């Protein structure tokens, strides 16, 4: 081997994870306190989602989801169950998002979103209801309230101009009104993490953390209002959006970061930001693999020294390929077919090396991510008193959900890092739609 030494750079000892855990908890602490909130890399954003909901509206709700690659519009119906509110998606539709909108101005993009909304309401006999609308908007936002806050900055390659710094919900509003076609009561805006968390509440009241491991990666959790300094008040709990994707932007990860991570960064829409998410999320995983594969070929270890034109283009090793290669059964048959598609003609040993390379990146993501989560869960242990903390974490995201063994490595490692917690993991059913709408419903009791 010169291979195993190159791949071994990805490993993390147990003390590595603990270091990142402890540093993350610190950054969480700093994000929450008035003296350090402004400059904290982990912003710890109040969301105005609050504990003891205590009764809500019912009937139909409309939810949008922007921040996945697609954009989704759905109808969710909310009624009364014993536990709290049931809910269920009843109509749905995805809309691609043209790059002439994406490079656009903000108000352009929310016009495109407005067009999609009318389209959906035609096709459904619906233009003539003014519906309450919960909006899952998966980007960092500083809220003033449950229905108002500014975009701090775009992440995950999004770039529409003139949105950073404005009232995202006002954008939505000035597009709906800017096209007469329909009436919509925008009652609530939430992060994906919060929506996921909230949708697990009906079947499990201990769900107090939501986590997304998808294109991007983040979590949110329920904090003690006393510890949330940026919202006056000391009673109860408010869900906080940690935005942990940005941990490492004040150099907290420098010692772990690798030449490949240094290159995914430089070449990205958002250089110097979202460093932690860059090690874990699906927008970056394939690309890390691609760069590891390129270093192996330049070392002559792989495809003996030569790479197709595709292999050399940014973006070509799709994250979904990372997870198909790790599903190969041992016959190389689907490793072969992916490599053959990118214009390579690999040998037996090429296929194995390529698989080793995917394992190395995905195992590191799983481990890095387990340290953030045990950071959050051990912080919650601190504030609390039963001898064993039992807690449920709601999760969503194609990496966590669909990658062949990421979830189990990730569960094994969160559990090493969390003695005397007992953790249940729930994969959210339609977390984002039902979530927005579950919150929307409680927000409505405070307005209509
Ligand atoms: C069903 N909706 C909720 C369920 C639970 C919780 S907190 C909790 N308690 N145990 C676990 N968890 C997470 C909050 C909400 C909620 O929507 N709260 C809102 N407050 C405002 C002001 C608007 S919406
Ligand atoms: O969508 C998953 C996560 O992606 C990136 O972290 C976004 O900044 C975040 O807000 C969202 O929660």
């Amino acid at each position: 081997t010169l291979v195993e030494q190159i791949l071994a750079e990805f490993q993390l000892q147990e003390e590595d994870l603990k270091k990142v855990m402890r540093r993350m908890q610190k950054e969480m602490d700093r994000g929450l306190r008035l003296e350090t909130h402004e400059e904290a890399s982990v912003k710890m954003l109040p969301t105005y989602v609050r504990s003891t909901p205590e009764g809500s509206e019912v009937g139909d709700f409309l939810s949008l989801d922007l921040g996945g690659t697609n954009f989704r519009v759905m109808l969710v119906k909310v009624g009364e169950g014993e536990e709290g509110q049931w809910s269920v998606k009843t109509k749905h539709q995805m809309y691609s998002i043209p790059e002439d909108a994406m490079t656009g101005t903000a108000e352009m993009l929310f016009d495109y979103i407005s067009e999609c909304i009318s389209d959906f309401l035609d096709k459904h006999q619906m233009k003539h209801k003014k519906l309450p609308l919960g909006f899952t908007f998966s980007f960092p936002v500083r809220h003033e309230d449950i229905d108002k806050g500014i975009l701090l900055n775009w992440t995950k390659g999004f770039k529409a101009s003139g949105a950073e710094g404005n009232n995202v919900v006002g954008l939505l509003r000035d597009a709906i009104k800017r096209r007469g076609d329909f009436e919509m009561d925008v009652v609530a805006m939430v992060n994906d993490t919060v929506a996921t968390m909230i949708s697990c509440y009906y079947e499990d009241h201990q769900c107090e953390v939501g986590m997304i491991v998808g294109t991007g990666c983040n979590a949110c959790y329920m904090e003690e209002m006393q510890n949330v300094e940026l919202v006056e008040g000391d009673e109860g709990r408010m869900c906080v959006n940690t935005e942990w994707g940005a941990f490492g932007d004040s150099g907290e990860l420098d010692e772990f970061l690798l030449e490949y991570d240094r290159l995914v960064d430089e070449s990205s829409a958002n250089p110097g930001q979202q460093l932690y998410e860059k090690l874990i999320g699906g927008k970056y995983m394939g690309e890390l693999v691609r760069l590891v594969l390129l270093r192996l070929v330049d070392e002559n270890l792989l495809f003996h020294g030569e790479a197709s034109e595709q292999l050399r283009t940014r973006g070509a090793f799709e994250t979904r390929f990372v997870s198909q290669v790790e599903s190969d059964t041992g016959d190389r048959k689907q490793i072969y077919n992916i490599l053959s598609t990118l214009g390579l003609r690999p040998s037996t040993t090429d296929c194995d090396i390529v698989r080793r390379a995917c394992e190395s990146v995905s195992t590191r993501a799983a481990h890095m991510c387990s340290a953030g989560l045990a950071g959050v869960i051990n912080r919650m242990r601190e504030s609390r008193s039963e001898d064993v903390m039992r807690i449920t974490v709601g999760v969503d995201g194609s990496v966590y959900k669909l990658h062949p063994s990421f979830k189990e490595r990730f569960h094994a490692s969160v559990r090493r890092l969390t003695p005397s917690c007992e953790i249940t993991f729930i994969e959210s059913e339609e977390g984002s739609g039902r979530g927005a709408a579950l919150v929307s419903a409680v927000a409505c009791k405070k307005a209509c």
